[PDB]
């Protein structure tokens, strides 16, 4: 299915860069005048601009013990604060050069399958001034009281992290364990004399590995095209996989290059005059689900998170015995 911002939008992790999306209008937020350095009570506004490589379009959602619930401009290192000092009734966004208070918190959340920004403990959200679902270039965001779907924002990913380790919380790791049973076509001596014959099995499909990284929303965050983490398909043993997919996707899928079992079988069966037999292929299939913590680095080597739930099918174990027919 196709990324829908609306539904699938990622709540933002602290301390990555993010591009603001106005959902509706596919305008980004902009300090106005579009400056990397915004002089003091610059309005943020929408426009329909966008350039990746522009730092002025990158905020950053900052919560820790000396700054709880605020958005900082990226290029700047100026906080969002409502002009003149306090959230009420139209006042416009501002970036500026001190840090937030109480009255100043803004924060993304979640609100009946959307995200909004929301000036936390209030119900006062971030609107389009004129409250337009298209507004013009430049127009300027301000709070207001209630939130309606044309308000959402989707918090784009602007810098990429690298996937340092996937923890696995075994509290809630689950395996279920299948054995998947394969046979040859029968092979019958029709001669007078013991015959050596030869006996292949193809199991290319039937003992696929795979992995998944999934997500309600979406991964939401930029790693590259592709990473590698050992994790633990059966029991703690740790198995190379090599995920591939974008920031959108709400199932990341894992190839897992190294097999453990074979799947093609070649046997060489002694069958007596007038008997028949098949190979037998037993393969152990372990089936797992866990929820576990993502552990990414900035490429300043600062550690963020992001919770996951990791499902894997992993063929571990095979065993392969001739039977009579
Ligand atoms: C070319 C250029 O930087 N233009 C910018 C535009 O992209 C946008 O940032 C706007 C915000 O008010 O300010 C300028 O017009
Ligand atoms: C000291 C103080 O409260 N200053 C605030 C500043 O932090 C910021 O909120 C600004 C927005 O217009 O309003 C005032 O100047
Ligand atoms: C009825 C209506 O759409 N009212 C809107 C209001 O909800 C808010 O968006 C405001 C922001 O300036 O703009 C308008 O007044
Ligand atoms: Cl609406």
């Amino acid at each position: 299915s196709t990324f829908e911002p609306a539904t699938d939008s990622p709540l933002p992790v602290p301390g990555v860069q993010y591009f603001l999306q106005h959902v509706q209008s596919g305008k980004y937020v902009h300090p106005h005048g579009g400056s990397d350095m915004p002089g003091n009570d610059t309005a943020l506004v929408l426009h329909h601009g966008f350039d990746e490589k522009r730092d002025a379009l990158r905020w950053v959602f900052v919560n820790d013990a000396e700054n709880k619930h605020q958005l900082k401009h990226y290029s700047s290192g100026k906080f969002v604060h409502p002009k003149g000092g306090k959230v009420g009734k139209e006042a416009t966004l501002v970036v500026h050069s001190s840090p937030g208070r109480p009255e100043t918190m803004i924060e993304m959340v979640q609100e009946d399958g959307r995200t909004y920004l929301r000036h936390t403990d209030s119900d006062y959200y971030v609107h389009p001034h004129g409250g337009s679902p298209n507004p013009g270039d430049n127009t300027r965001l301000v709070y207001y009281s209630g939130y309606r779907p044309s308000l959402a924002f989707l918090a784009i990913p602007a810098e990429t992290l690298f996937v340092d380790r996937i923890e696995i919380h075994q509290a809630q790791a689950l395996e279920s364990i299948n054995t998947i049973t394969s046979l040859s076509d029968e092979h019958r001596n029709d001669t007078d004399q013991p015959v050596q014959t030869s006996i292949s099995v193809a199991l290319e499909e039937s003992l696929q590995d795979s992995a998944q990284l999934s997500f309600e929303r979406c991964f939401g965050l930029k790693v590259g095209s592709e990473f590698e983490v050992g994790l633990p398909l059966v029991g703690k043993t740790k198995v190379s996989v090599q995920f591939s997919g974008s920031w959108k996707s709400s199932t990341i899928k894992g190839e897992v290059r190294t097999s453990a079992v074979k799947v093609q079988i070649n046997e060489h069966v002694t069958i007596p005059p007038g008997k028949c037999v098949q190979i037998r292929i037993d393969t152990r299939r372990c089936t797992k689900t866990a929820p576990a913590t993502m552990y990414l680095r900035t490429a300043s080597g600062i550690e963020v998170q992001r919770e996951t739930t990791v499902t894997s099918t992993y063929h571990y174990d095979q065993e392969v015995h001739v039977v009579p027919v």
